[PDB]
């Protein structure tokens, strides 16, 4: 254990809130990246017991509390008011770094599921650039897997633990509230979603080799988890995924049961002002949306699922630590 | 430097907030105190750089935070609203104690002014019972000097430094909002205040030997310090002292120039709901006062003064550290 | 996170080194403990991330450095020598206690594994009496589980994580060197060992589907961990467990295949002077053993195991922090 | 509050013990000296409450414990023996450095007494090169004030607080045991000492504006502080200063009353093997001196004085943190 520090390519002249946070919170990044390969050493990792995740989680909570200040923050019977201006919000990469006396070991196995022994490992000073993208159900703007799709989970047997599906080919998603000021929509290409959900069904079938693999929507919870919720240019998008997690993989082949038009799935979305926070147990009230075309052009790079004759997988999330684990699985800080 | 702990006679059954906080934060007072005298040993004390004061200060800050919750708390544009019930509020004595391996040296030189060598020292484990009374200008319900009045200051030649006047006999002040509901008043017996300012002028004259001494009201600043402000029964009293600090000591003889009637000085008071906090920079808003007759009967045991041919002294205070120093002056925690 | 203090009933007249250390380092035990029970609760515990264990670890390191002074201590090629008298050495219980305002919550579910939620928790200010017994492989003189033998592990699937087996009924082990001066031996009743190993195999079989469950001696490494090593009356015993951790649990029955005679397993032991320290990475050299009959009559109360068709368990140990966790599986410092 | 790191031009091939400690304890100094000057800015410093002093203190304690091992070390009833080889001993400069996310502000006021506000401040990453020279009474081989001679004290009215006299012109002292094997002597040119003490009396008279300034020898105590004690090439010199601190500054002129011969003051020295340690309380016993001619040619750069019709000043010291303060007064560590 230690206390890592962050490095970023943030610019002090920029008024984007990730930049403004990182300029006072993190140190300039290193153009001199030294990495030492060692093929004979083998080390053990547990991405689900990684304290880098806790440190980044606290850092990102700080980022949001200093950047996305709500008009009202309701917590523990208390109500906190403050100025809630519209801001320029677009996440930037953050590197996490070990101080003197410590190193970060990085697993070089491209098929590593994030748990157990990795026997090609290198030593580095900082992780790669990580954008702190808060979202659920879908992981956006992450890093793709270099080889095959990877299924990660602390206990695939345990239906309560979140499953992280690490994709190897990105799936583009475009969400837009165009120029009702709270109604929006996302567009996704049905063909790419079809083939990536087919190969995800294959990878999931290998861990469930008399079991049909079904994809169905979230059954219940707060709207933040029953929809694809995320933040776009400052506004809180809640996008219905009934037509996205909706299909069946049986006998090696995927059939999509959700609904398209001219080859595209469109999710209906609402820009909400009352938010159930992820940083703590409480609610946050923001100002109505800004004017004009609000669009985010993101890459789906991962999935957050929960498992329930056959096995059924629904979208999940909510604990943004899982978001940070999707990217910090390779890393472990050693002395 | 060590972490001290508190000890009190707080009762588990008492709804009064000091008792409630002490049942959870302090231990019961040792009914078998031990004190060992060292009459040949001489040790150096400095009441103005005493870590015991910082410790008691933080203890009382959290006492007030857990007990006297305001309806609104405003810190530079940010407003926290909570439940603000009326509570029962009567300060109880607190003893401060060193853990194992540490002791508390107590200077028993009844002449001691707070700084320098003390030659009659002793060793205890805990201080005497100290009521944490939050006040300006007047020190209430403290413990009196044994022989003559003591004048304490970090640096008498520095007019910015607060002077603490430690009285050897107490002046009774009775303060009441009787049964506009925010109007109250305070009665002081003018002959006792006469004699007290007489001999305080004597003792200050010794330190400024012509220089006719002059007592005058506070020059300016926030209402909390320009008045005798205190808390009685939970309500915040602000009482004008322009008739109380109003005199001239000249040619060894005292001269009170404030208005009086039937031998008693009466201070006009307001119960205010908007407060400038002492714990931190900010404002605190409380509920309208409770119904009925609100009375506190206190012993003025000390004065807080500021010095501006002739020397003029005006009531001061504000930094509650000085309130604690008025009682922690004769102690020092040694390993 | 806080600084706890120890309590003991050490007596100042005792020449025994645990007493000598505790009288100077701990406070007399308080004789009316109020276990404030509660019953709508669950709080999460993690015996494998517990600051209590580290503070106890540091205090025991200090005790051993002040009490069991080696003739030589070699640390990083640096050799410091000092007086190495033979001392009276018999561990005494130490209660650990939270200071003023902080509490120790305690889980009373007597099937509680050590990590996860707990449901019948009380509150005290001090733990029970814990004797700091330093040993490997077998835990001695601990507290027994009341109901059933419990298996504790940071992660039962990571073979590299130490497994603690909290036993139920103590197995008496008697270790002696009689009146070669460094040759000793220890007797264990083989029937009770067979019984206990059957129960341990039963519960490890419910934790591991149902492969045959073999017990084998320690792989390799320093003698301190390859043997049951402990300290008795100051002398360092290294006892061979090859005829002890040696059986096969198959068919729901346990078959012991270590050598016995007349119904007793006897381990062969050497008393050593050169010791690989547990407090630090270094070596200590002690004096030749004392004259006379050196024997300890101890209760095996727990086991320290390591896992590698079938699963094999071997005696582990080495990190005395796990010895502390076995009696602080816990409790918890709370405010 | 942070943990600094050192930086030295030490050589990994020099057997000199400061070099050998600094190659395994320090990083290389960098020709990266980016000084940042900020005149608008102005900050508060207190050279007497500066954690850099304590961090350098512990570092130098570590160096001495690893470099000048005594044959015998007596502390608290315990006696520790180790090899005590004669080593090559010559202190080298050490830079102290704030890690990433921290900076070191340095006050560029050349008249700064070390306490209060400084209007010209600059930020760098590391202090200037500071030789950790352990001595009493006279500060050796340090940095010189750039304009006037500076008087430093956390309280000049408290006679117990050490006074540091920062000289602007260095006074040469040559100490030698030539080729009784423990008899040595120091030569100091009497006229430069005459001028140095006259201007020191001038500054002290400014701060004591009557008060004939009188330099007298140290009253009493351990030999370490009643003499100018220091270490030269590994040997512990104790040199008598009764002919050094022995003069009177009256009506603006200084008269040296110390015994002089041929215009040079000669201090008699003993090389001692039993030393009262400065690191902790206890004694340390070293081997007899080496053979040959043992000489240090040093620059007196400051004084350590203590104040008793007049004011008397005697040489003092013995808390090597004051030695560190004489160089670490300019600096303060910031986030
Ligand atoms: C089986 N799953 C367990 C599960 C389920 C739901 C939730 C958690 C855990 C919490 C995580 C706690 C964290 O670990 C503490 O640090 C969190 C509690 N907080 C409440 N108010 N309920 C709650 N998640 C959120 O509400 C959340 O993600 N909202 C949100 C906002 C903005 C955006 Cl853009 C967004 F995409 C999402
Ligand atoms: C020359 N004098 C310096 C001086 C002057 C005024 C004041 C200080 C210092 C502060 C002390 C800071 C402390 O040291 C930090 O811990 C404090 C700042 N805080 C603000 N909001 N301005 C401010 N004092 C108060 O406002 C205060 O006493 N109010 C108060 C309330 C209730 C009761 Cl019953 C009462 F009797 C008093
Ligand atoms: C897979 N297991 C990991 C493993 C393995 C072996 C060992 C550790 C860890 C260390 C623990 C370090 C500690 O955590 C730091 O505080 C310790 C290192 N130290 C060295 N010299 N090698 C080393 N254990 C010991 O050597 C030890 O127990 N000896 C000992 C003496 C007297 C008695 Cl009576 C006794 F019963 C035992
Ligand atoms: C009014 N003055 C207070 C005063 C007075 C004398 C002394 C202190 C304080 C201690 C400082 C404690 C430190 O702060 C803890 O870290 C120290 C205690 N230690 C003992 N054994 N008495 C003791 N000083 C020394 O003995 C010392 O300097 N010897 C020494 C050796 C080698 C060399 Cl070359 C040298 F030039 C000097
Ligand atoms: C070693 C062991 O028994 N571990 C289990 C753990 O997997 C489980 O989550 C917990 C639930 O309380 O019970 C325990
Ligand atoms: C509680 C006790 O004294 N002994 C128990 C025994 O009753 C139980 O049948 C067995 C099951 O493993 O565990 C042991
Ligand atoms: C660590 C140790 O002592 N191992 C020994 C082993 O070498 C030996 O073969 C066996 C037979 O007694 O006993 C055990
Ligand atoms: C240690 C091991 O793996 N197996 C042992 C074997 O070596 C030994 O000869 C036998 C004697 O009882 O006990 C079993
Ligand atoms: C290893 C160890 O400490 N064993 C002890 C033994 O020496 C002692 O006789 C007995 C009674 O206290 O408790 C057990
Ligand atoms: C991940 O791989 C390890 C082996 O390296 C295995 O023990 C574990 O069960 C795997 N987990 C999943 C979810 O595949
Ligand atoms: C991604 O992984 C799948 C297997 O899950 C594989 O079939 C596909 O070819 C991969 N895509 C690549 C390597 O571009
Ligand atoms: C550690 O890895 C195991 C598998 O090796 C995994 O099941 C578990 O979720 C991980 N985290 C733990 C046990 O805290
Ligand atoms: C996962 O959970 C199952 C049952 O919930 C359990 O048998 C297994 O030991 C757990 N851990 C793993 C598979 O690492
Ligand atoms: C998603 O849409 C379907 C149909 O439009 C609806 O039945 C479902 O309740 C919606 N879910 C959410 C979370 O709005
Ligand atoms: C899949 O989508 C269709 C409409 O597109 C909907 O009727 C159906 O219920 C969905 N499947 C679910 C919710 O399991
Ligand atoms: C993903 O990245 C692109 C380009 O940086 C950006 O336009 C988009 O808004 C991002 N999506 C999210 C959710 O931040
Ligand atoms: C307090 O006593 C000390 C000790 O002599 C003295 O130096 C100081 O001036 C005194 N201060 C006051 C305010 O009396
Ligand atoms: C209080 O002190 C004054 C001197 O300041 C003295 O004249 C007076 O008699 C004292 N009163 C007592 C001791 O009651
Ligand atoms: C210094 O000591 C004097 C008397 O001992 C005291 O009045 C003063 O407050 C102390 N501190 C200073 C001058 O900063
Ligand atoms: C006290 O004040 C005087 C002038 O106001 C000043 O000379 C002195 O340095 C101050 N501090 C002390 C005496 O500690
Ligand atoms: C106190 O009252 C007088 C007259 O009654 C007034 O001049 C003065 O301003 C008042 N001071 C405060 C602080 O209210
Ligand atoms: C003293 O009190 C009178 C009222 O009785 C007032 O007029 C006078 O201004 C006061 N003295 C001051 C404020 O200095
Ligand atoms: C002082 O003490 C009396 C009696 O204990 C009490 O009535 C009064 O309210 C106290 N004053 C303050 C300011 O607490
Ligand atoms: C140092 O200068 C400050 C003014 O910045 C002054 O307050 C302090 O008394 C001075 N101290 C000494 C020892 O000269
Ligand atoms: C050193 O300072 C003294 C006064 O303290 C001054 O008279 C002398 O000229 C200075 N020497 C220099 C600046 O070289
Ligand atoms: C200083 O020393 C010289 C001899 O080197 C002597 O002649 C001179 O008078 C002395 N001056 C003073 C002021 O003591
Ligand atoms: C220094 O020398 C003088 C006379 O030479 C002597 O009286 C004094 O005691 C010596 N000081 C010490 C500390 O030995
Ligand atoms: C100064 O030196 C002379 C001769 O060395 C000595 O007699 C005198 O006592 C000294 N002054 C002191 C010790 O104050
Ligand atoms: C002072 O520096 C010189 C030159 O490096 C050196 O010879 C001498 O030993 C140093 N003095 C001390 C006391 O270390």
């Amino acid at each position: 254990k230690t206390t890592l520090f962050c490095a970023s390519d943030a610019k002090a002249y920029e008024k984007e809130v990730h930049n403004v946070w990182a300029t006072h919170a993190c140190v300039p990044t290193d153009p001199n990246p030294q990495e030492m390969v060692l093929a004979n050493v083998t080390e053990n990792f547990n991405m689900w017991k990684n304290d880098m995740v806790e440190q980044m989680h606290e850092d990102i909570i700080s980022l949001w509390d200093e950047s996305l200040k709500p008009c009202v923050k309701l917590t523990g019977g208390s109500a906190i008011t403050q100025a809630c201006p519209k801001v320029s919000f677009d996440p930037i990469p953050l590197h996490y770094c070990a101080p003197a006396g410590f190193a970060i070991l990085k697993c070089n196995n491209k098929t590593f599921n994030g748990t157990g022994p990795c026997r090609n490992v290198s030593t580095v000073q900082c992780t790669h650039g990580i954008k702190p993208v808060v979202s659920t159900q879908l992981l956006l703007n992450g890093s793709l897997a270099e080889e095959e799709i990877i299924i990660r989970s602390e206990n695939l047997t345990n239906n309560a633990k979140t499953i992280i599906v690490h994709l190897n080919e990105s799936v583009n998603i475009v969400c837009t509230r165009p120029n009702n000021i709270r109604q929006a929509h996302c567009n996704i290409n049905e063909s790419k979603w079809n083939n990536t959900l087919q190969k995800v069904g294959e990878e999931l079938a290998k861990h469930f080799p008399s079991k049909t693999i079904k994809f169905e929507p979230s059954s219940g919870g707060d709207l933040e988890i029953t929809t694809h919720s995320f933040n776009c240019r400052g506004e809180f998008f809640y996008c219905n995924t009934s037509d996205l997690f909706n299909g069946t993989y049986r006998n090696g082949t995927y059939n999509h049961t959700g609904r398209s038009s001219n080859g595209t799935i469109t999710l209906q979305c609402k820009i909400k002002q009352i938010i159930n926070m992820w940083q703590e147990v409480g609610r946050a009230i923001y100002a109505p949306p800004i004017e004009g075309e609000i669009t985010c052009n993101s890459n789906i790079t991962g999935l957050l699922l929960l498992r329930d004759d056959t096995e059924t997988f629904r979208p999940g999330g909510g604990d943004m630590r899982d978001n940070w684990r999707s990217e910090l699985y390779k890393y472990k800080v050693v002395e």
